[PDB]
């Protein structure tokens, strides 16, 4: 019927790895900064790690592990691996620039059309990979999407993922609990808002109770400053009520690269392209001897 799931779940010692400092916390637990140095290997990988204990808890880390560790593309974040400690630490590729939420509010004044376009591309090839491995991830947003290097995006949190947040989902969704790929274009077409927008909070000061009759009466999120009618109607497509009627991921990936070509004709953001954004061709741009990013260490 469906096919083996031969991935591998690699087993990290304590002692292989160190806590450098604390990233981010919340009701969850806290995401620590780290290095890791395996066995005799004379490499150093840049890693985030993801930390009270229960035997519920435990399943539901153990689970997202699974599907992190089921998953390898480019704009995805894979699991490195997994420290088996009295409350189970998974072990990630470090992202510096962190989520794109914080990082499009931060750096707005030197985002220009081509990053926007750019990760939108990317967003809907790490999507579109998810729909090939039969994967609904039921929490597309942007602060769900991190930055490697600004020129560098990766879809994150599978805590949701299968084979609320209300203001992203899915009118389906919202309504009836149907979750699809077409579901998660909806929450797409969203993360695209929440980035033309540099951030901004969709339908801001309005409850999520008033959300499902909003978008029952045909309301949607506004155009950004930012979009012309060609990139707005792409949004707009995304949150169809009929989901047969919203693009593909496959498409997305076609209609954002056909205007990543020409980003001035499909965004006017003010003083464009005289912008400026970190690359790995910086002066201190990244002990740091031996140290080798994850996406080009492979295998024990
Ligand atoms: C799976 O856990 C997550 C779910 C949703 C969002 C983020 C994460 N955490 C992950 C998971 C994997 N790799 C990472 O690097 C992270 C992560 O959060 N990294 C991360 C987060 C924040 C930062 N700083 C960026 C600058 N800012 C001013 C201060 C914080 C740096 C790295």
């Amino acid at each position: 019927g469906e096919a083996p799931n031969q991935a591998l779940l690699r087993i990290l010692k304590e002692t292989e790895f160190k806590k450098i400092k604390v990233l981010g916390s919340g009701a969850f637990g806290t995401v620590y900064k780290g290095l890791w140095i395996p066995e005799g290997e004379k490499v150093k990988i840049p890693v985030a790690i993801k930390e009270a204990t229960s035997p519920k808890a435990n399943k539901e880390i153990l689970d997202e592990a699974y599907v992190m560790a089921s998953v390898d593309n480019p704009h995805v974040c894979r699991l490195l691996g997994i420290c088996l400690t009295s409350t189970v630490q998974l072990i990630m590729q470090l992202m510096p620039f962190g989520c794109l939420l914080d990082y499009v509010r931060e750096h707005k004044d030197n985002i220009g059309s081509q990053y926007l376009l750019n990760w939108c591309v990317q967003i809907a090839k790490g999507m579109n990979y998810l729909e090939d491995r039969r994967l609904v991830h039921r929490d597309l947003a942007a602060r769900n999407v991190l930055v490697k290097t600004p020129q560098h995006v990766k879809i994150t949190d599978f805590g949701r993922a299968k084979l609320v947040p209300i203001k992203w989902m899915a009118l389906e969704s919202i309504l009836h609990r149907i979750y699809t790929h077409q579901s998660d274009v909806w929450s797409y077409g969203v993360t695209v808002w929440e980035l033309m927008t540099f951030g901004s909070k969709p339908y801001d000061g309005i409850p999520a109770s008033e959300i499902s009759s909003i978008l029952e009466k045909g309301e949607r999120l506004p155009q950004p400053p930012i979009c012309t009618i060609d990139v707005y109607m792409i949004m707009v497509k995304c949150w169809m009520i009929d989901a047969d009627s919203r693009p593909k991921f496959r498409e997305l990936i076609i209609e954002f690269s056909k205007m990543a070509r020409d980003p001035q004709r499909y965004l006017v953001i003010q003083g464009d392209e005289r912008m400026h954004l970190p690359s790995p061709t910086d002066s201190n741009f990244y002990d740091m001897d031996d140290v080798v990013d994850a996406d080009e260490y492979l295998i024990p």
